[PDB]
C-alpha cells in the first residue's frame, strides 16, 4: 500500500500529557497509560479516536475513569478504535506485553538480561496504545517499577523528579520531561549497568548531569566519548545560541545494537562499537567518528526532538539540518576543508549515483511504501546540502537569524520544510520561493559554462546554463536556485570580485567590469552547489588556480581534474606540473591534511567514475606509472617532508599533530612506491616498531606491505598478529589490510585467512573486513583471470548457509557488470547466474536475478 505525501491530513485528536508506569517483567510487562486526549481544531470531520497499537494484550479500559464495555469500542489487529468521544478526556489503558518474546527489535525488547526500546519510526505502538505519528507530541510522566537485584539501573526521558524502594525486593522511578515530544524519541532502559558520572556548566550557569552507562567490560573505552559530550554541548551555544533543556543527559551503549545510534529526548542510545575508543587501539579517523556519532545526535535535541517533522517525508529536514549542523561541527574542531572534501565525495560518488539509478528521487518524495525508501543519500546527505546552500545565500549572521527564527515559531511544534525555508527567508527579508523547488525535484543538474573577454573594455562576461534531464520518477524539470560561490583570479595571481553570484534561471550571463586582465575563473567554491560542471578549459588554467586561489577546495579540485585527465591519456608527468606539486608539498602556511588529501593521486574505482566502459587495465598501469614518477623525481621532497613530519611529540589529538601524521603517511606511502624501496622500507620498519599509537602503526603495517620482498610482508603480518590477537576490532584491520595488498598473491592470501581462526564468516564485522574488504581491493578483485570474481560467487553460497543479509550485501561486489569491458562483465555474469543456479536463499535469489534481468 503506497502512502502519498499529498493525503496528508493533521490528527483529529491530540495529545498534551503522558502518564506511562512500567511494571518489568521478562514475560508480563504491564503498562498503564493515562492519555490526556483533546479535540483537534483543525480537523472536526469526525469524533472517532484510532489509536495505533500491535502485540498488546488490554486488560482494561476506562474513559474519564469509569470503564468502557465491549459495545463502546473495537479492537482490531492494528488498531482501536472508539467513537463519540468528547472534546476533552482523560484515557487509561492497562496492557500486558512480553520483551522475552520480542525479536523485531522495536517497542520494548530485552537483550542480554537488559531491558531497552526503540521507538523510530512506529515501535512506540508496541508498547501501548497511542497515535503513533510524529506530528502528535506530548509531555511525558514516566514511572518505573523493576527488581533491585536485576535492574538498579531505570533510565528513561529527562530528570529523575522522584525515587525509593516498594515491597522487600523491589525500587522504582519517576522520569519527567517537560517539554512536548513525539513518541518516536521515547525510550526506556532498565539493567545493571556501569557508569561514567561528569558535569558540564551551561551558559546560563545551569549545573547539568552528564552520564554514559554500558556494562563493566565497555565503560572503560567510554571516556573520550564524554569528551565529545562537552565538546558538542560548548559548540552548540558557541556557534549555535543553543543551551541545553534539561538537568541530565544520558548515553546509553550496548552491544549490536540495531539503529546504530538513537537521538531518544535526554537518553541517546549507540551500539558500543560507535563510541568505543582506547588510546591504543583507536586511529585518528575513529576518534573523529566517535565524536560526529556523539555529535549527531546531541544536536538532534533541538533539530529533532525540541522541534520535529510533521510527518516522514520531511525527514530530509530532521536529519538533513542535524547532519548539516554534524558536519560543521567537525569542521570547526578539526579541519574544514578535508571534512568538506569528504562530504562532497559521497555526493559525487553515491548521491549522483543515486539520481542517475532507476531508484531516483527527491529529498522530499511525494510516495513511499515502508520507511526504508526515505533512509538514503539523497534524503540525507543531499538535504544537508540544500540547509548549506540556504548558509552560502544568507551568510552566517542571517542564516543564524534564520534559526533563531525557526524555534521561535516552532518550538514545540512538528513542521514541514517549507517552515524551514520560511524562518530563514523572513527572518533575512527575502524571498526563497524559486529554492523551494529544490525539495520537489529530483536529478543532478548540469552545468555549461561559457564565457567571453573584451581586451579594450576590460569586461569579463560570464554566461551559466543549468540543464537537468528526465528521471524514472519524473520528466518534467525546471530552473533551481543555484548559488555560485566564485572568485577571478588574475595572471599576477590577486583574487578579484571575490562573491556569491546566482542562477535563478535556465540561462543568465554575469557581466564584471574593469577588469585590466584576461582572468581563470574560480568557480562553484566550497561545492557550492549539488551539481555537475561542464567547463572546458586548459591545464595552465587549472595549474594557475592551483597556485594561486584563495578557495582550498577549489585547489584540490583542479588538482584531481588535472591528475585524473593526465591518467585517462595514458600521458607522462608535465613540467610545469611537477612543480606546482611540489610547492603545494612545501607549502608552510597551509593546513597540512589538506595537502595530504590534494597530493594523494585518485584512487582508481574513482577515476573508473570517468569512464562510461570501464577499462580496468588501462586505469591501474597508468595510475601506477604517474604515481611511480612523483615518487622518484621529489623522491627527496618525500623524504625531507617525511622527517619533518616524524617528530617526537607525546601522542596527542590537536589537528596539528593529526594533519602531521597523514602527511606524513603520503609521504611514507610515495617512498614505497618509489623504483627504490631500500630508503621507504627502512623507515616505514621503524615507524612500525616505534609508534605509541595506532594511526602510526596502521600506516607504518600498510606500507610495509607496499614491499616486494616477500619476508618483508610476511613478518609483518605476524608481527601485527602477535600484538594484536587480544583485540577484535584490530585484528579486523589486520583482514582488511592483507585484503587491501597490491600483490598477486592478494587472492590466495585471503583464502589462506577464511581458514584461519581469526576469521569468522558467522560474525558480520570480519566479513567487511576480509570479503568487503577483498571487493575494494581494486586491481586484484578485478583481475583479469576471473578469480575474483569466481571467489566472491563462492563466498556468498558459503555465507547464505548462515546470515542471507551478508551474503546479499556481499553480492553487490558483482552487480555493477554494467559498467565494464565484455571480457570483466561476462565474468560478473557467469558469477551471478553461478549463484542463481545453486539454490539459495529466496533474499538473495531475488537480488541476483534483478541485477540479471536489469
Ligand atoms: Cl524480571
Ligand atoms: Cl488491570
Ligand atoms: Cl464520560
Ligand atoms: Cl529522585
Ligand atoms: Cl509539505
Ligand atoms: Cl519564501
Ligand atoms: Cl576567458
Ligand atoms: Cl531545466
Ligand atoms: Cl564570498
Ligand atoms: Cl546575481
Ligand atoms: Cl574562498
Ligand atoms: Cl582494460
Ligand atoms: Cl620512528
Ligand atoms: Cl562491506
Ligand atoms: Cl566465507
Ligand atoms: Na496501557
Ligand atoms: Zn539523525
Amino acid at each position: 500500500k503506497i502512502k502519498y505525501l499529498k493525503d496528508y491530513k493533521p490528527s483529529n485528536y491530540l495529545i498534551d500529557e503522558t502518564h506511562l508506569i512500567f511494571e518489568l517483567d521478562e514475560s508480563k510487562t504491564r503498562v498503564t497509560a493515562n492519555l490526556y486526549i483533546v479535540a483537534n481544531r483543525e480537523n472536526r470531520e469526525n469524533n472517532t479516536l484510532v489509536l495505533d497499537g500491535v502485540e498488546l494484550k488490554l486488560l482494561s479500559i476506562k474513559l474519564n475513569n469509569k470503564h468502557l464495555s465491549p459495545a463502546e469500542f473495537a479492537v482490531n489487529e492494528n488498531q482501536l478504535i472508539i467513537n463519540n468521544v468528547p472534546e476533552k478526556f482523560v484515557l487509561q489503558t492497562v496492557v500486558e506485553i512480553n520483551p522475552s518474546a520480542n525479536t523485531s527489535l522495536e517497542g520494548l525488547y530485552k537483550s542480554g538480561d537488559v531491558f531497552s526500546t526503540q521507538c523510530e519510526a512506529t515501535g512506540f505502538r508496541k508498547i501501548t496504545y497511542y497515535l503513533d505519528r510524529p506530528d502528535v507530541m506530548a509531555a511525558f510522566t514516566v514511572k518505573i517499577i523493576a527488581d533491585k537485584k536485576k535492574y538498579p539501573i531505570i533510565l528513561s526521558n529527562g530528570d529523575k523528579i522522584d525515587s525509593g524502594d516498594i515491597s522487600d525486593n523491589q525500587h522504582f522511578a519517576v522520569w519527567k520531561d517537560p517539554f512536548k515530544k513525539p513518541c518516536y524519541l521515547f525510550a526506556l532502559v532498565a539493567g545493571d549497568l556501569a557508569s561514567i558520572k561528569d558535569t558540564y556548566i551551561t551558559k546560563s550557569q545551569r549545573k547539568v548531569s552528564l552520564e554514559i552507562y554500558a556494562f563493566k567490560q565497555d565503560i572503560d573505552k567510554c571516556h573520550y566519548a564524554m569528551q565529545a559530550v562537552k565538546d558538542s554541548m560548548k559548540w552548540d551555544e558557541d556557534r549555535f545560541g543553543l543551551e541545553y533543556d534539561l538537568d541530565t543527559f544520558m548515553i546509553v551503549a550496548v552491544p549490536d545494537f540495531n539503529a546504530g545510534a538513537m537521538e531518544n529526548k535526554g537518553l541517546n542510545i549507540f551500539n558500543t562499537k560507535y563510541i568505543m575508543a582506547s588510546n591504543k587501539t583507536a586511529t585518528d579517523k575513529d576518534f573523529e567518528l566517535v565524536q560526529s556519532v556523539v555529535g549527531h545526535e546531541y544536536f538532534h535535541n533541538w533539530t529533532g526532538d525540541r522541534v520535529t517533522c510533521r510527518d516522514w517525508f520531511q525527514l530530509s529536514l530532521k536529519e538533513g539540518l542535524t547532519v548539516f549542523r554534524d558536519q560543521e561541527f567537525t569542521s570547526d574542531l578539526n579541519s574544514r576543508d578535508v571534512k568538506r572534501i569528504d562530504d562532497v565525495r559521497i555526493i559525487r560518488s553515491a548521491q549522483f549515483a543515486e539520481d542517475a539509478s532507476p531508484m531516483s528521487h527527491p529529498i522530499r518524495p511525494e510516495s513511499y511504501i515502508e520507511m526504508n525508501n526515505f533512509y538514503t543519500v539523497t534524503v540525507y546527505n543531499k538535504g544537508a546540502e540544500i540547509i548549506r546552500m540556504i548558509h552560502t545565500l544568507l551568510g552566517e549572521e542571517g542564516f543564524q537569524k534564520g534559526m533563531k527564527l525557526y524555534f521561535e515559531r516552532h518550538d514545540g511544534q512538528a513542521v514541514t520544510c517549507d517552515d524551514f525555508v520560511n524562518a530563514m527567508a523572513d527572518a533575512n527579508n527575502r524571498d526563497f520561493s524559486l529554492f523551494k523547488r529544490w525539495y520537489a525535484q529530483s536529478g543532478t543538474p548540469n552545468i555549461k559554462v561559457s564565457e567571453n573577454y573584451d581586451a579594450s573594455s576590460q569586461t569579463y562576461s560570464l554566461t551559466l546554463e543549468q540543464t537537468t534531464l528526465p528521471t524514472a520518477d519524473q520528466k518534467e524539470k525546471q530552473a533551481l536556485h543555484i548559488p555560485v560561490k566564485m572568485g577571478l583570479i588574475n595572471p599576477e595571481g590577486k583574487n578579484i570580485a571575490e562573491q556569491v553570484i546566482e542562477l535563478k534561471e535556465q540561462k543568465q550571463t554575469y557581466t564584471f567590469e574593469n577588469i585590466a586582465a584576461k582572468p581563470v575563473a574560480s568557480l562553484f567554491r566550497d561545492f557550492s552547489a549539488p551539481v555537475k560542471v561542464e567547463h572546458k578549459r586548459s591545464e595552465k588554467d587549472l595549474l594557475h588556480i592551483v597556485k594561486y586561489d584563495n578557495n582550498a577546495f577549489n585547489r584540490w579540485d583542479s588538482l584531481q581534474q588535472i591528475a585524473t585527465n593526465i591518467i585517462l591519456n595514458n600521458a607522462d608527468l608535465n613540467d610545469e606540473f611537477l612543480n606546482a606539486f611540489k610547492s603545494i608539498l612545501h607549502d608552510k602556511d597551509l593546513d597540512k591534511a589538506l595537502i595530504s588529501n590534494a597530493l594523494l593521486i585518485p584512487i582508481e574505482s574513482t577515476i573508473a567514475e570517468a569512464m562510461r566502459v570501464i577499462m580496468v587495465d588501462d586505469i591501474v598501469l597508468s595510475r601506477k606509472n604517474v604515481v611511480n614518477q612523483l615518487a622518484d623525481k621529489l623522491k627527496d621532497d618525500w623524504l625531507a617532508v617525511y622527517q619533518q613530519c616524524n617528530d617526537n611529540k607525546p601522542y596527542s589529538l590537536s589537528a596539528e599533530q593529526i594533519a602531521k601524521r597523514k602527511l606524513k603517511g603520503v609521504c611514507l606511502s610515495y617512498l614505497m612506491n618509489a623504483s627504490d624501496q631500500k630508503v621507504g622500507t627502512d623507515l616505514a620498519q621503524q615507524l612500525f616498531d616505534n609508534a605509541d599509537n595506532m594511526t602510526d602503526q596502521q600506516t607504518a603495517f600498510t606500507e610495509l606491505l607496499k614491499s616486494n620482498d616477500k619476508q618483508v610482508r610476511d613478518n609483518a603480518i605476524n608481527e601485527f598478529y602477535n600484538r594484536w590477537r587480544h583485540e577484535d576490532l584490530v585484528v579486523n584491520k589486520w583482514l582488511l589490510s592483507q585484503a587491501q595488498i597490491s600483490h598477486e598473491s592478494a587472492l590466495d592470501i585471503v583464502k589462506g585467512l577464511v581458514n584461519h581462526p581469526a576469521y569468522n564468516p558467522k560474525n558480520p564485522n570480519k566479513v567487511y573486513s576480509l570479503i568487503g574488504g577483498f571487493g575494494a581491493n581494486f586491481l586484484q578483485y578485478h583481475c583479469k583471470d576471473g578469480l575474483g570474481y569466481a571467489f566472491m560467487a563462492d563466498t556468498v553460497l558459503a555465507l547464505d548457509k548462515f546470515n542471507h543479509q551478508v551474503a546479499a550485501r556481499m553480492a553487490r561486489n558483482l552487480m555493477s557488470w554494467k559498467r565494464y569491458d565484455s571480457d570483466r562483465q561476462a565474468m560478473m555474469k557467469n558469477a551471478l547466474e553461478k549463484i542463481k543456479a545453486s539454490n539459495p536463499s529466496k533474499n538473495v535469489f531475488e537480488i541476483v536475478s534483478k541485477s540479471l534481468e536489469s
